[PDB]
């Protein structure tokens, strides 16, 4: 499972820039994606009960439930994960949206830092499962999905530009950081002809 908090990611990055092997060790988070949990129906009943449990459990008031549903509908995301996100970040509104993006931003930056900066046990650790390399292409996809546009179309007659500029911004940054990771991989060459062909196609 992946910790769905921004904080461990933020602190770890701060260590670099100290690197503690322990925190870094629970590495799989640097998947860069949220492929496994998308919005789930099964999770909605769980949340609706007002009792929610993560992979302790906590009571859920109505106000929180609304923020949580806003997240899942807004970004096709699992309802419980969405809650972990609200919990981690100070509850103010929505904050949950922030943690969602900050968590991703940090992960990407760290991967970028490692792949580019170090020349190494850790880089070997990160790449070794690869796996990051499998994921890099998918990560550029996904940012691609134009759910935002669909929302925009539905919105017409009503209009929430600002919330969108905010998301479009986080994504562009993600693409940009994604660029650095790919480049870094090339400098730290992965093996053969297949990747190039795949990328050329993508």
């Amino acid at each position: 499972s992946a910790a769905s908090l921004w904080g461990p990611y933020k602190d770890i990055w701060h260590k670099v820039g100290l690197l503690d092997k322990i925190l870094k060790k629970h590495k799989p988070d640097f998947i860069s994606l949220f492929k496994n949990p998308p919005k789930n129906v099964q999770q909605h009943e769980k949340v609706q009960k007002a009792s929610t449990e993560g992979v302790g459990t906590r009571l859920l008031p109505e106000q929180l439930i609304k923020e949580a549903f806003i997240l899942s509908d807004l970004f096709d995301i699992g309802e419980l994960a969405a809650v972990e996100l609200l919990l981690a970040g100070e509850h103010q509104q929505l904050v949950a949206v922030l943690l969602y993006w900050d968590g991703k931003r940090c992960i990407a930056n760290s991967l970028k830092a490692l792949i580019q900066s170090r020349r190494p046990e850790l880089a070997s650790m990160t790449t070794r499962f690869t796996g990051l390399t499998y994921k890099v292409l998918t990560l550029v996809s996904q940012i691609d999905v134009n759910n935002e546009f669909e929302k925009l179309q539905r919105e017409r007659g009503l209009g929430s530009e600002k919330h969108r500029k905010e998301v479009s911004d986080l994504i562009k940054e993600c693409r940009q950081s994604l660029a650095e990771s790919l480049f870094a991989w090339a400098c730290q060459s992965p093996l053969g002809k297949e990747d190039t062909l795949l990328l050329i196609g993508h």
